[PDB]
């Protein structure tokens, strides 16, 4: 009840003017006060023929969304930043396009990063799609293909409370930060997902060292659980070109495209 007054409401207009225009990717901004699921309508847009390059949508609210391979993401009004964007792929080759999300969760975690006051322990990304702040996740991304496009979605906790969404949750307000602005927040977010795209785009190292430089997971003993339900337990080595990971299993190399991760 108290956080509803933490929550005012999205400035489109501002967020246009700070993104549209010369030296920006961005084409198209729009902010909805509510939608069942950002990614579902740009896949919709683009599935009758809209060129979603480039194209920002952002919700308030959203009532029925996505996760990773069926599972859900839950949201209270004005409580996250719930975005999707566009980006045209075909240009790159397929093998490339798991990067793609990577580069998405880097670009969320360097948004917040600094807003903390103390990083406190295990803050940083769990492959392949979680920014972990405090042991609990921060943000989801989600990435679906609609040919020649990806849409990328990303949900991120701005004040949304744990038992609002879910038991391993947190966000920037229950990491301390009293008085989150989300006009600022997404305004840095959507500017470095652009960077963040562009060199995904070129093959930048610079992409894969700086995931390598705030992975969570490489280094330490997981436990992977795989589509399907199978279980693989071992230490995560490395990601590779197509950003699987590479774990190390009792001398034995696992190359894992898809899962879910703990950290041991
Ligand atoms: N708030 C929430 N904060 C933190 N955690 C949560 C939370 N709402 C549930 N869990 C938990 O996360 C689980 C799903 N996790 S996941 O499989 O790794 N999937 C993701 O994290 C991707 C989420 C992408 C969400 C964005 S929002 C804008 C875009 N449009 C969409 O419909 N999807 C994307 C879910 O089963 C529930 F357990």
């Amino acid at each position: 009840t108290d956080r509803d007054r933490l929550r005012p409401p999205l400035d489109e207009r501002s967020l246009r003017d700070q993104l549209i225009g010369a030296g920006s990717g961005w084409r198209q901004l729009d902010v909805v006060a509510q939608t069942g699921s950002t990614n579902a309508d740009l896949l919709a847009r683009a599935a009758s023929g809209a060129d979603i390059d480039g194209v920002v949508l952002i919700a308030e609210h959203q009532t029925a969304g996505r996760g990773r391979h069926g599972r859900g993401w839950a949201a209270t009004a004005r409580a996250q930043i719930i975005l999707s964007v566009g980006v045209r792929v075909v240009d790159v080759p397929v093998q490339a396009w798991g990067w793609l999300s990577l580069a998405a969760g880097l670009a969320v975690l360097d948004s917040v990063a600094p807003l903390i006051a103390v990083p406190p322990a295990e803050t940083g990304l769990k492959w392949p799609n979680d920014v972990l702040a405090r042991g609990g996740k921060l943000a989801g991304i989600l990435a679906e293909v609609a040919q020649p496009f990806v849409v990328l979605g990303v949900g991120l906790n701005v004040t949304q409370a744990p038992e609002e969404v879910d038991p391993d949750a947190t966000s920037l307000l229950d990491l301390g930060v009293a008085a989150p602005d989300r006009n600022r927040i997404a305004s840095r977010l959507l500017r470095e997902l652009e960077a963040r795209i562009i060199q995904w785009r070129n093959a930048n190292p610079q992409l894969a060292a700086d995931y390598r430089a705030r992975s969570l997971t490489i280094g330490s003993r997981v436990r992977v659980e795989l589509p399907g339900g199978q279980d693989v337990v071992g230490i995560a080595r490395d990601i590779d070109d197509q950003g699987r990971l590479c774990l190390d299993v009792g001398g034995r190399t696992v190359v894992v495209s898809a899962g879910d991760v703990v950290h041991l």
